[PDB]
């Protein structure tokens, strides 16, 4: 069927939208070339509309089956509790869009008896109602990226009401937050801290005999997953041993909302239809794992492909297995491609047979290389820093929810350029406006997390260890890069950004306290006379579990 159908209203934006970095003071100090940064709006909406509407052609085979029993097998272990309504409260953002029945994330999070009262409602219409369309609100995403030699048309988020998703999350938040575990097990990407992604590709790709890699770009995921590969999704989630109300709710919300449904505007306009997977709904990320899981793990078999082992996050698919030599898996790639079109899966850019780790490219990232202290070789995980920086610039001109550029801090700690640039960067601006203790909110994994920039050191011992702040002798591969990205932004070279880091070092290390902890750590790349790092006491007190158990992007999360 078609994955969209639409009425002829326009994809409107609810209040003005920015799309040209403003001329500010402190982002020209990080980057030069402001025009070349922008954030998409709802004015580019038709381009995206016309990319994701097609129909979808989906041929179903026995290694699809086997595949799929196998999977309702391991989820036949997993027995989910339904949250209650205070747990999932507790879970929406302070920022989640307000619901158009009186109250909002606020009211909702302080068990406001308007927002407790509603959400009873619609959870006790989803036990009752098993088949009337849910309705859900599309908006144009407005993301920051760079120009390239055009430029990205936004993205279409969907999603239904507040009162809906609190009740996604007490009939699904356990499910989502371990079925993937338990069904993929290693393969499950979203269980891994990036050290332990790292460790994972490095483990799989030294136990083959002849390791041969490559990454799957499926073109618009979401808008390939048909009615069946949802129904499937659920098929899977009820061999989960559930209470008799998540069980029906499950039933419901996948008739209701995760299959289709009407689509309207932010101007109440009706849009059309959606007959894909919505972007803005709970299951999204565990539904596409287990979707692009199942469909390449059969088209493996199909490919004749051999030892195959995944490594999937949501849309994002990486392959590892024995190569057969360089034209025998020429030829088993094209044939997983076809298997996969076949599932209704097909690539956007053609896959191609990698034999160099560092070479391929997953979660937009990939393994590089860099030597410690001792100096023996530390794998960490990277990625071309264009977006972290035209992302920081953007942050840095205007006041923004979240700042990706303190999710890139954490997740990418140990990069040349993290540490480099945007430590630097950062904490001067920090240190100037006196805000070293604000905590501030970002993502990791989709998931809201506030945190204190000053716990940095701590944060990235416990998740990268202290090489972390050793690392250096960077492969030519990631030094050409960070080099060529640099040049292309107009963002100061390495010299440059020494001496303002040797500069804040200073200024934070008169400051003592934790400051002086981030100085000694953070900026020890920076001076000659470098300072003899020890591991950190409340490293160890950090619990940072919760972190890396699974994905949640589109799922309006927030773990407090
Ligand atoms: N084109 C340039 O501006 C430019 C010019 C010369 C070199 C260069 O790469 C560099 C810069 C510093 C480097 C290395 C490579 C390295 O391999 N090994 C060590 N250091 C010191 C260093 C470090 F260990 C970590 C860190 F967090 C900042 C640092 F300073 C660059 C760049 F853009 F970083 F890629
Ligand atoms: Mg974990």
């Amino acid at each position: 069927s078609m994955s969209y159908t639409w009425t002829g209203a326009l994809i409107t934006p609810c209040a003005a939208e920015e799309s040209k970095l403003p001329i500010n003071p402190l982002s020209n100090s990080l980057l030069r070339h402001h025009n070349m940064v922008y954030a998409t709006t709802s004015r580019s909406a038709s381009l995206r509309q016309k990319k994701v509407t097609f129909d979808r052609l989906q041929v179903l085979d026995d290694h699809y089956r086997d595949v799929l029993k196998e999977m309702k097998a391991k989820a036949s272990t997993v027995k989910a509790k339904l949250l209650s309504i205070e747990e999932a409260c507790k879970l929406t953002p302070p920022h989640s869009a307000k619901s158009k029945f009186g109250y909002g994330a606020k009211d909702v999070r302080n068990l406001s008896s308007r927002a407790v009262n509603h959400i009873r409602s619609v959870w006790e219409d989803l036990l009752e109602d098993t088949e009337t369309p849910i309705d859900t609100t599309i908006m144009a995403k407005s993301e920051v990226f760079c120009v390239q030699p055009g430029r990205k048309p936004a993205r279409l988020i969907v999603f239904p009401d507040l009162g809906v998703r609190v009740c996604e999350k007490m009939a699904l938040y356990d499910v989502v937050s371990t079925l993937p575990q338990a069904v993929m097990g290693s393969s499950y990407g979203f269980q891994y801290s990036p050290k332990q992604r790292v460790e994972f590709l490095v483990n799989t790709w030294k136990s083959k005999k002849c390791p041969m890699g490559f990454s799957y770009d499926t073109r618009c995921f979401d808008s390939t997953v048909t009615e069946s590969d949802i129904r499937v999704e659920e098929s899977i989630y009820q061999c989960c041993d559930l209470a008799p109300e998540a069980r029906q709710a499950i039933r419901s919300l996948t008739e209701r909302l995760y299959i289709g449904g009407p689509l309207t505007n932010s101007k109440g306009q009706n849009c059309g239809y959606r007959r894909c997977r919505a972007s803005g709904v709970l299951t999204t990320s565990c539904g596409n794992t287990l979707t692009c899981y199942l469909k390449a793990t059969a088209a493996c078999r199909a490919a004749k492909l051999q030892d195959c082992t995944m490594l999937v996050n949501g849309d994002d698919l990486v392959v590892i297995c024995e190569s057969a030599g360089t034209q025998e898996d020429a030829a088993a790639l094209r044939a997983f491609t076809e298997a996969m079109t076949r599932y209704s899966a097909p690539p956007g850019d053609p896959p191609q047979p990698e034999y160099d780790l560092e070479l391929i490219t997953s979660c937009s990232s990939n393994v590089s290389v860099a030597h410690d202290a001792s100096g023996k070789r530390v794998y960490y995980l990277t990625r071309d820093p264009t977006t972290p920086l035209a992302r920081a610039a953007w942050e840095t001109a205007r006041h923004t929810p979240i700042n990706s550029w303190l999710g890139n801090i954490i997740m990418y700690a140990p990069t040349l350029w993290a540490r480099m640039i945007l430590m630097t960067h950062f904490f001067s601006i920090l240190l100037a406006q006196e805000q070293l203790e604000k905590a501030l909110d970002c993502q990791i994994y989709g998931a809201c997390y506030s945190i204190e920039p000053l716990d940095l050191p701590q944060i990235i011992e416990r998740l990268h260890g202290l090489s972390a702040f050793t690392l250096h002798s960077y492969s030519p591969g990631e030094i050409n890069r960070v080099a060529s990205c640099l040049r292309k932004l107009g963002v100061p070279p390495l010299r440059t950004w020494r001496h303002r880091a040797r500069s804040v070092r200073a200024k934070l290390l008169s400051q003592g306290g934790r400051a002086a902890t981030c100085g000694r750590y953070l900026f020890n790349w920076a001076v000659r006379t470098k300072l003899k790092l020890t591991p950190i006491p409340a490293a160890s007190q950090l619990d940072l579990s919760g972190w890396f158990v699974a994905g949640y992007s589109g799922g309006d999360i927030y773990h407090s």
